[PDB]
DNA sequence: GCAGGAAGTGCTTCCT
DNA sequence: CAGGAAGCACTTCCTG
């Protein structure tokens, strides 16, 4: 173990961030503006939000934990304070025709990307799964 | 002096900031994403960019000196490479409608803010003015 | 170039 | 929590 390793151990985040910028994807996709989904894919690719929102284990599967808390920051980052889970979900039953958010049936504020994730992003959940640490 | 005078001395500067920062202002008033018109009151109230874009000197109109260079800055700022004047014309053009923005009649690239910045902002166009230098057009 | 109609984009609002 | 149906702020086109 040398310091050309150390660096190259913490290159592979630790750091302060979110695996998928929202941002940063909509730059790379030319997609315009911040989608909702991208929005939580980088809230999911971010070790800090994992309390109100992450994975289930289970491929694309994502869950909700804490909504309101979810919903208070897409809202605040499209300066929409009259933002709430409500709302927010409104946006998300749009993505089941498009197929690129689909519901899990039977659980409440369970989702699962259903689009192709793995090609455009370069990375396997299993990967996220392993780089953010989820338990199930 | 003491701390807080030697953190504002330094801080007191900016240099590169402009007085309304269109992020600040969707802010403030929770207008949602940025939208255009926040956009280029942003660029007038950044000094950088008076090559391109600038006052007339007369309230709050202004001209496009360089139309192309403000659309791909614009373009940038939503992901939209495409972006040109040609687009970024129609959106400035249901403002009328709106009364956010007025082109101003006889003159190419030539437009004036007529919605009420003034009580918005809280200042009022001479002021900006000064603190931009502006040097009135004929 | 610049005034607009027309259609699509994506959430955001409203409401039954 | 769901839809159906409008809005809204442009982005893209096209016409004159």
């Amino acid at each position: 173990g040398t310091f050309k390793d150390y660096v190259r151990d913490r290159a592979d985040l630790n750091k302060d961030k979110p695996v998928i910028p929202a941002a940063a994807l909509a730059g790379y996709t030319g997609s315009g503006p911040i989608q909702l989904w991208q929005f939580l894919l980088e809230l999911l690719t971010d070790k800090s939000c994992q309390s109100f929102i992450s994975w289930t284990g289970d491929g694309w599967e994502f869950k909700l934990s804490d909504p309101d808390e979810v919903a208070r920051r897409w809202g605040k980052r499209k300066n929409k304070p009259k933002m709430n889970y409500e709302k927010l979900s409104r946006g998300l039953r749009y993505y089941y025709d498009k197929n690129i958010i689909h519901k899990t049936a039977g659980k409440r504020y369970v989702y699962r990307f259903v689009c192709d994730l793995q090609s455009l992003l370069g990375y396997t959940p299993e990967e996220l799964h392993a780089m953010l640490d989820v338990k199930p």
